[PDB]
C-alpha cells in the first residue's frame, strides 16, 4: 500500500510544515508537524492543561471507539531548542493520506512547553526519526513509518517541501515525476537514532566547491541549516554588512542586500540553495536587520540539515534494513 499527503507552510517564513493527519475512529483530523528529528507521536488532547491550549484541534480519545489506554505508560520529551512535552499513551488508528495504521502509539499531551501554545496551527508531531529515540517508558513504542513498514510497497518515505509554497510528503513510493536528473543515495548512520549522513563539502555563491566531510542530520523539524562555525564565517564573510549578534543570537543581514546561494555536496552531486532560501526576514518588525538561515552549529554539538536545505532538494528516506538517503535536485 502507499499514502500521499500535502504539507502546507505554516507562515510567510516556512518556520514548519503542517500535514493532516487522521487519528480515531470516527477520524479526528489533526495537523501535524512531521519530524524525521524525533520518534515520538504527540498530540494536544482533552487531557492537555486547559491554560496551555490556544486554538489548537485536540484529540478526544472518548470519542474514538478504536483508542485504549495503555495502561502505565508515559513520555517525556525535550526538544534541543528547550520545548518540551508529557503524558499518558493511548493506541489508536492513524491514518496518513490514505495509509493506515492500527495499535499506533498515540502520546496524549498533558503538559506542553510555552513555544507549542504559542503556535496554534501545531497540533502535534509526527516522529519519523528511528524507534530506538522514542521515549514512551517502560516499553517503548514504533514510529508511524516502523509499523507501516510491513505493507508498504516500498520502505521508503519522500519529503518535497516546498518554497512558500505546500510540498508532498508521500509513503510507500518513488514519484519519478517530482524531481530532475537522477537520484543519488548516502549512507546512514542509525548509531544515535537520527537520519544522519556525511554531506562531501559546500560551496558559497559562484566560489570553488570545498570538499570537506560534514557529518550531520536530515531533520524536517528544524527550520533552518545549522553547520560549522568555519562554513558558516565563509558564507556571511560574502555577504556585505552581516555580522553575528549575540543579542539576536546569531547571524543578522542588512534586509537590503542580496543573499549569494549555498551549495552542499552529496557524494559527486551538488544541491543549490538558493540565496532567497536563506532570508528569514525582519528580526523585529518595522527593522532593517534580516535574520539569516544559516547559523553555526557550535551551542547545539550537531549539525543539521533542516528544512531551508531540504526544500531545496527531493528526499528520499529509504528504511530498508541498510538504511539511505538519497538526493534530487527539483
Ligand atoms: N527535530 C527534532 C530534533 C530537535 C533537536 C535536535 C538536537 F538539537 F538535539 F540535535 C535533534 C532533533
Ligand atoms: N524540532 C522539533 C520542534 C518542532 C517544532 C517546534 C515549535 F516550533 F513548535 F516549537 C519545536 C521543536
Amino acid at each position: 500500500s502507499t499514502g500521499s499527503a500535502t504539507t502546507t507552510p505554516i507562515d510567510s517564513l516556512d518556520d514548519a510544515y503542517i500535514t493532516p493527519v487522521q487519528i480515531g475512529t470516527p477520524a479526528q483530523t489533526l495537523n501535524l508537524d512531521f519530524d524525521t528529528g524525533s520518534s515520538d507521536l504527540w498530540v494536544f488532547s482533552s487531557e492537555t492543561t486547559a491554560s496551555e491550549v490556544d486554538g489548537q484541534t485536540i484529540y478526544t480519545p472518548s470519542k474514538s471507539t478504536t483508542a485504549k489506554l495503555l495502561s502505565g505508560a508515559t513520555w517525556s520529551i525535550s526538544y534541543g531548542d528547550g520545548s518540551s512535552s508529557s503524558g499518558d499513551v493511548y493506541t489508536d488508528t492513524v491514518s496518513v493520506g490514505g495509509l493506515t495504521v492500527t495499535g499506533q502509539a498515540v502520546e496524549s499531551a498533558k503538559k506542553v512547553s510555552s513555544s507549542f501554545t504559542e503556535d496554534s496551527t501545531i497540533d502535534g508531531l509526527l516522529g519519523l526519526a528511528f524507534s530506538t529515540l522514542n521515549t514512551v517508558s517502560p516499553t517503548q513504542q514504533k514510529t508511524f513509518f516502523d509499523n507501516a513498514k510491513a505493507s508498504l510497497d516500498s520502505p521508503v518515505f519522500t519529503a518535497d517541501l516546498g518554497y512558500h509554497a505546500p510540498g508532498t510528503y508521500n509513503f510507500g513510493f518513488i514519484d519519478t515525476t517530482a524531481y530532475t536528473g537522477s537520484i543519488t543515495y548516502t549512507a546512514v548512520s542509525t548509531k544515535q537514532g537520527f537520519w544522519e549522513w556525511t554531506s562531501t563539502g559546500y560551496a558559497v555563491g559562484s566560489g570553488t566547491f570545498k570538499s570537506t566531510s560534514i557529518d550531520g542530520i536530515a531533520d524536517t523539524g528544524t527550520t533552518l541549516l545549522y553547520l560549522p562555525a568555519t562554513v558558516v564565517s565563509a558564507y556571511w564573510a560574502q555577504v556585505s554588512g552581516a555580522k553575528s549578534s549575540s543579542s539576536v543570537g546569531g547571524y543578522v543581514f542588512p534586509c537590503s542586500a542580496t543573499l549569494p546561494s549555498f551549495t552542499f555536496g552529496v557524494g559527486s552531486a551538488r544541491i543549490v540553495i538558493p540565496g532567497d532560501y536563506i532570508d528569514f526576514g525582519p528580526i523585529s518588525t518595522g527593522s532593517s536587520s534580516c535574520f539569516g538561515g544559516i547559523q553555526s552549529s557550535a551551542g547545539i554539538g550537531i549539525n543539521i540539515f533542516g528544512d531551508v536545505a531540504l526544500k531545496a532538494a527531493f528526499v528520499v528516506f529509504n528504511g530498508a534494513t541498510t538504511p539511505t538517503l538519497g538526493f534530487a535536485s527539483k
